[PDB]
């Protein structure tokens, strides 16, 4: 009961300051670290509630592991180390042991509660940091993922996944995870300064000299665009960069240069900025925007609608029999899921301007031979849905799916199609001027009076 903890807690503080000790030896420090570790484990297992409040979880990691790991990484990471194989070896044993401690802790604690789901997430995370420390990139990732899946609303798992991504030079992935970490009910404070720091560095490179981009170039230019907006720096760049990004996105996407994953990251990063500039509040109350803020929303919203349109064409354009599509599909779906939540965006100048994209979506919906799909909520989450849990801008789109049981294609491609068929119905019922769905004989046919934009031949 709450009474044994007080004793366990006072006991703990007695061991904590011990680890600072100037008065305890080279190896009375460790006899103390082990004790702390044990004491903390008993509390977390004995009174998780009382434990979390006192923040045992965090003191357990910092004082019992992190401090040592950093000190060790230091002494072992060349300083003209007297013996630095010896230190590297201990760091190695220490991390090996740390991993063992948390694996054990996890199994004990997790073998409805939010506090339970929490600490289990907390364990997976550090178990992920240790893997990272032990250069076990795959397992570190797997751990951080699993951690995320437990409490989508927390942003630390995402921030850790970006650090891992950055260490491998995967920029798009990195920016994506910082965004995921920042956009949740409980954002990881460090994620904001991390993104800012990353975007500012990005804006340190000059405009691309090439007129024909490779996927790697696109990514770089794409991130600077977000850099410019996010930091609201040198906006004069936006307009041309937008047009060039649009041109290149089209060519690359059509050459199959992207994988559906990057398409999702690009879309989510675009959704991140959009929401970051004007949240759901803008769909309620009317805010005033600076001239520069308008320039950003105008350029950003535009790039997004252009991309969405380009994504809806990619499918019906000229491969692998059914696979000519479906790389773009998750990105189209995500894009549409957001529009469905922002009615007032359909009134936007840059959006009216592009109502030529709807014919492409429409011919894409009838590409599915729609029937009664407005059935309706498979409830079994698709990949891109599981992946984006907790993302503010998209949260409402999830308020029906059960992410618990869910565990492969036909069951996902044919579901995603329904999701799209569903959105077309919603558009048809909420923006009648854009799309209409003639529901006849249980067969659904999507149509639009908007003519198809057919550019010149080549």
């Amino acid at each position: 009961m709450s009474l044994q903890s007080a004793q366990y807690l006072r006991q703990a503080e007695v061991l904590k300051a011990d680890m600072t000790d100037s008065k305890l030896g080279p190896a009375e420090v460790w006899t103390s670290r082990q004790a702390l570790q044990d004491l903390y484990q008993k509390m977390l297992v004995t009174d998780l509630e009382y434990a979390l409040d006192k923040k045992v979880e965090q003191d357990l990691w910092n004082h019992a592991f992190k401090n040592q790991i950093t000190t060790l990484q230091g002494q072992a990471k060349n300083r003209a180390n007297p013996n630095r194989s010896e230190v590297q070896a201990n760091l190695s044993l220490f991390l090996e042991a740390a991993s063992g401690f948390y694996t054990q802790l996890l199994q004990e604690l997790c073998t409805q509660s939010s506090s339970c789901s929490y600490i289990c997430q907390h364990c997976l995370v550090h178990l992920g940091d240790i893997a990272r420390y032990r250069n076990q990139t795959s397992q570190a990732e797997s751990y951080y993922r699993h951690a995320a899946q437990l409490v989508p609303s927390n942003g630390q798992p995402y921030n850790q996944l970006a650090i891992l991504a950055s260490s491998k030079g995967d920029h798009l992935t990195t920016i994506f995870y910082y965004c995921r970490s920042i956009a949740v009910k409980f954002p990881f404070p460090a994620a904001s300064t991390n993104l800012q720091k990353a975007l500012s560095k990005a804006l340190e490179s000059r405009d691309e000299v090439k007129t024909k981009w490779g996927v790697s170039d696109f990514i770089k230019a794409f991130i600077k665009f977000h850099g410019h907006v996010y930091l609201s720096k040198s906006l004069e760049k936006l307009s041309p960069l937008r047009e060039k990004l649009e041109e290149q996105f089209k060519e690359l996407l059509f050459q199959k240069a992207f994988n559906s994953q990057q398409l999702v990251h690009v879309t989510v990063i675009n959704l991140f900025q959009l929401h970051h500039l004007r949240d759901f509040s803008n769909e309620t109350e009317q805010h005033t925007y600076s001239q520069d803020e308008q320039l950003c929303w105008t350029q950003l919203l535009a790039l997004f609608m252009s991309f969405l349109g380009i994504l809806c064409k990619c499918p019906l354009q000229n491969s692998q029999e059914e696979s000519y599509n479906a790389y773009p599909l998750p990105a189209v779906k995500v894009s549409m899921d957001w529009l469905r939540l922002r009615p007032r965006v359909f009134q936007e100048a840059v959006v009216d301007e592009r109502q030529y994209i709807w014919p492409w979506l429409i011919s894409l919906l009838n590409s599915f031979h729609p029937h009664e799909e407005d059935l309706s909520i498979s409830a079994t989450p698709l990949p891109e849905e599981f992946e984006l849990q907790g993302f503010l801008a998209l949260r409402p789109s999830f308020r029906n799916l059960d992410f618990s049981k869910g565990h492969k294609e036909g069951q996902q491609r044919r579901i995603r199609q329904q999701r799209l068929i569903s959105i077309g119905k919603w558009i048809a019922d909420n923006q009648p001027r854009l799309i209409q769905c003639e529901n006849e004989v249980g067969k659904l046919l999507f149509i639009t009076e908007i003519p198809e934009l057919i550019l010149e031949d080549p």
